[PDB]
């Protein structure tokens, strides 16, 4: 697998479990394809959802649906969803590992690319 | 005004200047339509895109061009863009300030929400 | 002010309001003397630490009481405090704004170094 | 292992390799005691700094050396080290991931307290 995401929770100091996610294909017609989701283990990750021969050069969405993760939990969120939109395997394939960190009023992302 | 924008660059620790943004909002047919756009300023800041009258109820988009910045400065980064999507005013208006905190293979963003 | 600390808090999407801080500079000897100290106003800032002639050269550390302000807020934080250490000036006069943005398992800060 | 560091640097998208912290223990007279330091591996972690036995309740510091890391890289950095300082174990032993994501003028740094 050449595409991992890892989802944490900044309020409970926890991995943030159970977390739903989609995954998008920018088409031709600069709609977003959808392609892949899942929703993320006890350890807050989300494993599996491409292929190295499927992943191939072009620009990607991961919609994680944050706001439903603290609505379980109780606690008003300000987005609706994280967004990572970046662009793959510009220079080959590589392994990308994509962190959310979440918190109601605040995320951060970042890309871990690797060989 | 009831949304403001203010963009940092965490590698040069400066604000980041003239950073494009597009502001999106969800129309009763759910396709994204143009609210309004803009460049930060000298101090990394954005004001003026709505007045209250006009930001309604809603869910918004802001599209933030962090790709053209980082490629300004010589770096390829890992983002397109950065994205921000929320529903405003559900409980009456309020004033937003969006910040976002800018590295190559890493964002952050945050909002204050007050109550005018 | 050359020194500006602003606090905001990732779980109500407000500034930081009443956050004690510390600020100490490293003496010849090594260790950390007492500079100066404040708490955070309504819009989450310190202001009026320092001047430019006493913010002279040197090592400072900003301790930031985050721990006490989410235990009034009834959590129980892992942090006991936000540090930030650095190295002031070394290239002569600098307007310093560090920004902690906090949350109760985790915090962010940064800073933004104008030349005057 | 009840406590683990892991790095990561969020210009270059990697693991922060070979970066070097020391852990500390409050003492009684209020000082700084050191007690484990290591420098974090090829996939930024740095694991076996303390055992269940020896990692008792109290106040640690983990202070991060990021100003030698980016010394190392050739990019001008803000913090003299980054520093985590926190109470363990106050509710019983827990395993500690303490995360910290570098950049040159900011940092953040968060735990996932597990069983
Ligand atoms: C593939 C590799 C060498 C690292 C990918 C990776 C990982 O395997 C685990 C991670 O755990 C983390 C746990 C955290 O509590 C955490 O804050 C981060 C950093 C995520 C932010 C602040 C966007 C990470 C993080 O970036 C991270 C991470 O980037
Ligand atoms: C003096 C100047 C051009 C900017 C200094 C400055 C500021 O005057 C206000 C700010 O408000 C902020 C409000 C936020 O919600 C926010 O997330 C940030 C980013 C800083 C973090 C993530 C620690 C900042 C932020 O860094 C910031 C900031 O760096
Ligand atoms: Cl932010
Ligand atoms: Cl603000
Ligand atoms: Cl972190
Ligand atoms: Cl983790």
């Amino acid at each position: 697998c050449p595409l991992m995401v890892k989802v944490l929770d900044a309020v409970r100091g926890s991995p943030a479990i159970n977390v739903a996610m989609h995954v998008f294909r920018k088409a031709a017609d600069d709609t977003w394809e959808p392609f892949a989701s899942g929703k993320t283990s006890e350890s807050g990750e989300l494993h599996g959802l491409t292929t190295e021969e499927e992943f191939v050069e072009g620009i990607y969405k991961v919609e994680i649906d944050t706001k439903s993760y603290w609505k379980a939990l109780g606690i008003s969120p300000f987005h609706e969803h994280a967004e990572v939109v970046f662009t793959a395997n510009d220079s080959g394939p590589r392994r990308y590992t994509i962190a959310a960190l979440l918190s109601p009023y605040s995320y951060s992302t970042t890309a871990v690319v690797t060989n």
